[PDB]
């Protein structure tokens, strides 16, 4: 009777071997996915930190450029408006003095 | 013998079946925090692809506005540039008119 419990127990024990066995390989397998899935995160959460950087600047830049262009167009439209008056009032004395001849 | 070898035997069974709920408890803990990785990396990765996009815009529009910028300087300078020219011919030519009369 105790000779069989024996055989049964140790039944008993390989059986949970396997078991064991198939649960500590499946382990293995998440950790390692686990070290590698948090080492790609650590270079993309990196990676991403210096993207927003860069959209934050060059938005800045951006930003400086449009004041810059409206203010020359500006300029550029006073300074036309000036040169055209020039234009206007250097005939009028070359007349002047056409007519005076 | 038997009877010892028995309870013996009973008992490394015993402490295994306890081995074997942590395993697959911490095992369960594994695959929650892989499938919460995951999740986030996902997520992260969502997020980097819209940045990039929004980065290479903004980066064209920079360039753009650039140039319309170093144009507009261009034309400024040779703007003012002919209107200091024609104020002197101006000058000149009012002052042939004064001399004539």
């Amino acid at each position: 009777e105790m000779a069989n419990r024996l055989a049964g127990l140790e039944n008993s024990l390989e059986s949970e071997k396997v078991s064991r066995e198939q649960l500590i390989k499946q382990k293995d397998q998440l950790n390692s996915l686990l070290a590698s899935l948090e080492s790609e995160g650590a270079e993309r959460e990196k990676r991403l930190r210096e993207l927003e950087a860069k959209l934050d600047e060059t938005l800045k830049n951006l930003e400086l450029e449009k004041l810059a262009r409206m203010e020359l167009e500006a300029r550029l439209a006073k300074t036309e408006k000036d040169r055209a008056i020039l234009e206007l009032k250097l005939a009028e004395a070359i007349d002047e003095k056409s007519k005076l001849e």
